[PDB]
Parts: structure tokens; sequence; C-alpha cells
């Protein structure tokens, strides 16, 4: 039996699926710890930029979990993605420990741009600015990729990098009451928020797990961007970004919530 995780329902993705929008034909790169083969996922390709981890399989679990929130398959098992027909690419920029380098992350972004990805999901952060990261984000953006990044889980009033760079869309996390999750970083640069508490998704070993974090929120937004691109094939990264903010459900102060809660229904109206 297939279950619909609460956050998928909260961003109203099934309404968009009922309009026939499922992310078909949209290329989405997951820059993370990899993505493992899973009965509820379809991986179309990928690349690794971790020294000594030449495969794209996931030795951590984080990347597989993030991938399922974007595109777990619509079928008789498991869970369901915001964009269950999106084309998933596994771009390994983090090692099994969950950490990587600004150089691997930047290589991943360059790969996404060079390979015509439409959306790049970065459920990761670096605590400090890096000109290398910034130029990579800028480069991918100028080639046409929409970069979506997590605000981070320290609870502080400033957001992590590369989410804090202007050309990266910054996503924070809400809970089931549509309040900001205590850990979700906020402040200058925050664009939008999405469910990030008790998020069930796909996990290595053909299983499912629940996790918390802005890493879990971010793929809700990447998924929604995929639905908007299927409806509006000519739209640029910038148009998609602005339309998501414009159609989000306001939750209050932009400092804490950016435009508010991503709404897949209102954005594909
Ligand atoms: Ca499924
Ligand atoms: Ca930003």
């Amino acid at each position: 039996a297939q279950s619909v995780p609460w956050g998928i329902s909260r961003v109203q993705a099934p309404a968009a699926h009922n309009r026939g929008l499922t992310g078909s034909g949209v290329k989405v790169a997951v820059l993370d710890t990899g993505i493992s083969t899973h009965p509820d996922l379809n991986i179309r390709g990928g690349a690794s930029f971790v020294p000594g981890e030449p495969s794209t399989q996931d030795g951590n679990g984080h990347g597989t979990h993030v991938a399922g929130t974007i595109a777990a398959l619509n079928n008789s098992i498991g869970v369901l993605g915001v964009a269950p027909n999106a084309e998933l690419y596994a771009v390994k920029v983090l090692g099994a420990s969950g950490g990587g380098s600004n150089s691997s992350i930047a290589q991943g972004l360059e790969w996404a741009g060079n390979n015509g990805m439409h959306v790049a999901n970065l459920s990761l952060g670096s605590p400090s600015p890096s000109a290398t990261l910034e130029q990579a984000v800028n480069s991918a953006t100028s080639r046409g990729v929409l970069v979506v990044a997590a605000s981070g889980n320290s609870g502080a009033g400033s957001i992590s990098y590369p989410a804090r760079y202007a050309n990266a869309m910054a996503v924070g996390a809400t809970d089931q009451n549509n309040n900001r999750a205590s850990f979700s970083q906020y402040g200058a640069g925050l664009d939008i928020v999405a469910p990030g508490v008790n998020v069930q998704s796909t996990y290595p070993g053909s299983t499912y797990a629940s996790l918390n974090g802005t890493s879990m929120a971010t793929p809700h937004v990447a998924g929604a961007a995929a639905l908007v691109k299927q409806k509006n094939p000519s739209w640029s990264n910038v148009q998609i970004r602005n339309h998501l903010k414009n159609t989000a459900t306001s939750l209050g102060s932009t400092n804490l919530y950016g435009s508010g809660l991503v709404n897949a229904e209102a954005a594909t109206r």
C-alpha cells in the first residue's frame, strides 16, 4: 500500500497531480550523499565528485531520503514524491559521513549546468562563505539551472551557505502546525519554507525512514519547481522562483518564513 507523507499533502502536491502535473520531462539533480537503487525510485543517471567514491550509490541514507521526497514513484508501495515523474540524477558531492568539500559541491553544480538540469537540490550547507561555491552557484544559474538550498539546522537568525547567496533559493522548515521548526535557520535571504519535521521517505535497504531538518524541507520546494516547469516549459529559473514565492501561503514575517509555505496547488493554477 502507498502512503502519502503529511508534508506532501501539506504542500498540496496531490491537487497538482490531479491536474496532470507530475514533473514529467523535468531533470532534477540531487547534490547529496548519492541515491541508492530502491523499488520506489527511478534514477536516470548521475556523477560522483567524491574522491574515492566513484559510484553514485548512497552510503549514508540522506541523499536517498531527499530523493524520495522529490520523486518517490506513484504506485502501490512506499510513499509519493512531490513530482513523482521527475527525472532524477544522483550527483554525489558528499561522502558517507555526510560531509564533503566546497570543491566537490562546486563540481556538482558545474556538472548540473553542463548537463541541462532544470533544478538542482542542495540539501547541505557550509558555515562560511566560499568564493568557489558562490561562482559555482552563479555559473549554474546563468546556464539556466534553478538552485534550491537548505537554510540549515543551527536554529540561528542567519542562514547557511550556499543558501545565503543571492542566486540560490533558500528553504527553511516548518512543523505540522505551520510554525517554524525550532532548528530552522532564518533571516536575511530566506525565500520560502516547507515541511521539515517527521518526514517519511525512501532509505537505503529498500526501506523507509523519518527524518527532521531543512534538508527535508528543501526537496518539497525542488519538487514544486518541477511541477511548475512541466506546466510552463518556457519559464526560466527566475520566473519559477518568483512564482513559487508569489503563490506561497504567507505565514507572517518574511524574516522567519520568507514568502511563506510553498503551495503546489496555487503555483500550478
Ligand atoms: Ca510509491
Ligand atoms: Ca539565497
